[PDB]
């Protein structure tokens, strides 16, 4: 029995920016009221985790990062009603409290209990459940999945199908659901439309999947790494373009290709310049552009508002617009029902001990998703 | 009996930026194929016409400005099918050719034959119908309503009810329709919502009318001229705020007043800083902000894209999102049926010869709309 006791386990601690993860023993406190302790089974490597390493996504350090995962409930605190010991679960980096004005809104998903806007790196109660070498360690987005065991608030966990394969469905905790929902829920891609997707990583591939599911006629993938094109075409891109191949700026190229602008564009990289390019390539009167990539901390973009005055719509979203706790179990059931595929996103499967190697595959351009297994 | 002949008439010619209009004789050529010559009856003074004088809205000079008007067809060119001599008409500063990809789209209204994006100051065939002192004079937006007679392309004119009061319905040619449609069509304001309207001129008052027609529960007007507040409350504002009264930035004030941000905000001024403030004050997860004001030429704004990534929508529109030639006659029929009021917008009436006094009233802050009568 571990229930009610401190667990000593392995975790990947990031002590300061621009350093490898350190794989060492941490102590994980038992869950308090309304908290859940989870034994991790699989976690993905998302570019957002790398941005924490880079320092472009700011969160308190030292930290246990990781937010795209799946595991099994080890124990529950007093008052927990939505999961039990032995349940398969996905932690939710966007919580769903069900009580705030956003949770009550039909189209909101960015719950006011989130730890994204103004990150504290704690549990809801303002404290940490983690220590390492006698020092308190911060949580990340109320998830912290780069650990054999984590503790999450009940509003930050969803119970999923007992038969689901956790080394695949961990992607429903971030990159699949984000990209797919950006297309089908946030943009509301229409049948017969032309879409442009900037960035052909795991999230951008998921946007392509959604555009194809929504019946887009043309899906133009855009990436500076032409090694990404073959998989983008496998999941539905009709054409791929590398901005580096052209004398003209790519917004001009895509406007020409689409006979006057695309219906829907997506920025799935995280750069200010590509957010403005993506907006500009959508048709001036009725185009929609969705920002999915996470921009660099504290930097503003510059843009001409005439792009909007002619009729364009610009919007962004976290987690594909999905209300997290309602939607994650439904997405897992849809995957079990063969409504969408996850294998095209998974290029590498490594033991958790090879986390640094996984990040080097992402940085070098080789991987889409590496799944780490515990 | 003027049909096929040059007409000599008075017009207000703008020879140079930052100068009074010159009321003097012009020559108006007869209409070519698919053109309509109109005897003007009434024209409004819109801030966009003043921005031309200021040089912040660029169009070629010398010019006959004016775009918000109503008149009576004097003659038609070869091939015209949609109006006849003696019909009451409103010139359309946004055309509706009915054939381009925008005109065919269900949402779009910014027809590709517009003269707004890259203004030439000509008719569709690239020539002018106006001479003054033996020199060619530019058109403005394909309308040029500050003249006793104008010539417009058939795609830039709508036939309206024969019993229409032209001294009121001229406002359907720009300010009323723009503001009202920005609320009801572009933003799609919902019953029970909270709205913020930045700028309480004739367009912003029309936005308030639309928000109240849509059932908003709270409509907060924002203006630095507190003399604007009484009329804003008459047409539906529930409260007004003057940014100059507050130590804190008005986005923070409006976020506090709305218990975490408004549902819908509207920028109806034309300044870069209020475009960013208006986006900021809508609720971060589900808010919508609409740009209606016309920004200063060739200037970029700076903003933090995290405002969008949390879930906000930012859009703009021309002419309230209305397909112009379909919509104008319906709006006139609705006015005739008392579905909305125009009198609250009309604060002054002057003869056309007093155009410079009408512009002085707008610049002083004293008027909403002055209507000029020919
Ligand atoms: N909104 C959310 O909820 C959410 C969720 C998941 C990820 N993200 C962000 O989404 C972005 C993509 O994540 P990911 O798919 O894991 O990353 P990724 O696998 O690194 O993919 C990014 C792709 O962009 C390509 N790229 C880089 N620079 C350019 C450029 N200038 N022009 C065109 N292509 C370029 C690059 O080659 C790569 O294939 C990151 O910014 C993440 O932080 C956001
Ligand atoms: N999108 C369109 O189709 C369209 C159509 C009509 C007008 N316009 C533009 O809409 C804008 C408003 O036109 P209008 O109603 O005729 O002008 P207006 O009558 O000048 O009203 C603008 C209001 O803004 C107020 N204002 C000025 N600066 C500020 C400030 N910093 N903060 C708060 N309030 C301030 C000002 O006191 C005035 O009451 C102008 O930019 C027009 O060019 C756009
Ligand atoms: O990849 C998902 C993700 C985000 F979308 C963010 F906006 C963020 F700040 C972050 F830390 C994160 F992990
Ligand atoms: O007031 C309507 C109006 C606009 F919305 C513009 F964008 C524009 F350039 C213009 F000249 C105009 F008159
Ligand atoms: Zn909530
Ligand atoms: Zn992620
Ligand atoms: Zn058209
Ligand atoms: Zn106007």
């Amino acid at each position: 029995s571990t229930a009610g006791k401190v667990i000593k386990c392995k975790a990947a601690v990031l002590w300061e920016e621009k350093k490898p993860f350190s794989i060492e023993e941490v102590e994980v406190a038992p869950p308090k009221a309304h908290e859940v302790r989870i034994k991790m089974v699989a976690t993905g490597i998302c570019r957002s985790d790398d941005q924490v390493v880079s320092g472009t996504l700011v969160t308190p350090l030292p930290v246990i990062a990781g937010h795209e995962a799946a595991g099994i409930v080890e124990s529950i605190g007093e008052g927990v009603t939505t999961v039990r010991p032995g349940d398969k679960v996905i932690p939710l980096f966007t919580p769903q409290c069900g009580k705030c004005r956003v949770c009550k809104h039909p189209e909101g998903n960015f719950c006011l209990k989130n730890d994204l806007s103004m990150p504290r790196g704690t549990m809801q109660d303002g404290t940490s459940r983690f220590t390492c070498r006698g020092k308190p360690i911060h949580h990340f987005l109320g998830t912290s999945t780069f650990s054999q065991y984590t503790v999450v608030d009940e509003i930050s966990v969803a119970k999923i199908d007992a038969a689901s394969p956790l080394e695949k469905v961990c992607l429903i905790g971030c990159g699949f659901s984000t990209g797919y929902g950006s297309a089908v829920k946030v943009a509301k891609v229409t049948q017969g439309s032309t879409c442009a997707v900037f960035g052909l990583g795991g999230v951008g591939l998921s946007v392509i999947m959604g555009c194809k599911a929504a019946g887009a006629a043309r899906i133009i993938g855009v990436d500076i790494n032409k090694d990404k094109f073959a998989k983008a075409k496998e999941v539905g891109a009709t054409e791929c373009v590398n901005p580096q191949d052209y004398k003209k700026p790519i917004q001009e190229v895509l406007t020409e290709m689409s006979n006057g602008g695309v219906d829907f564009s997506f920025e799935v990289i995280g750069r200010l310049d590509t957010m403005v390019t993506a907006l500009s390539c959508c048709q001036e009167a009725y185009g929609v552009s969705v920002i999915v990539g996470v921009p660099p901390d504290s930097q503003n973009l510059s843009m001409n508002p005439m792009l909007l005055l002619s009729g364009r719509t610009w919007k962004g979203a976290i987690f594909g617009g999905f209300k997290s706790k309602d939607s994650v179990p439904k997405l897992v059931a849809d995957f079990m029902a063969k409504k969408f595929a996850l294998d095209p996103l998974i290029t590498h499967v490594l033991p958790f001990e090879k986390i640094n190697e996984g990040f080097d595959l992402l940085r070098s351009g080789e991987s889409i998703r590496t799944i780490l297994t515990f």
